[PDB]
């Protein structure tokens, strides 16, 4: 199950991800590109604890939703084609097999002319 975003052709991007019930005493998340990042979000592009971004693969991804109520959809600055693709929203929840996967493909392209 994934919600398919198109932008054609290049500023800012932001792929949906929200989780309603989010407690900043339970919850955190990362996102992934191409596969959902494994338990625990490490190597990831972007990570939150129940607060906010605690660590990204660079300053090209960020959060502006409200963490603390599950607003949790990446930005994406400047993309570009290989910035297409699938991306995982991962929603760490307390206990184990019980994780949210949230399924994101960006269609990233630019004018036909
Ligand atoms: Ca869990």
């Amino acid at each position: 199950s994934e919600t398919v975003v198109t932008e054609v052709l290049g500023h800012r991007v932001t792929l949906p991800c929200l989780y309603s019930s989010w407690s900043h005493n339970s919850n955190s998340m990362c996102w992934g590109k191409d596969q959902c990042p494994y338990s625990g979000c490490k190597e990831a592009l972007i990570r939150t604890d129940g607060m906010r971004v605690t660590s990204r693969k660079s300053a090209k991804y960020r959060l502006q939703g409200t963490i603390p109520r599950g607003d949790v959809s990446l930005t994406i600055l400047n993309p570009s084609e290989s910035d297409s693709g699938v991306y995982c929203c991962r929603i760490e929840v307390p206990g184990w097999f019980n994780d949210v996967k949230i399924n994101v493909r960006l269609n990233l392209q630019r004018a036909l002319v």
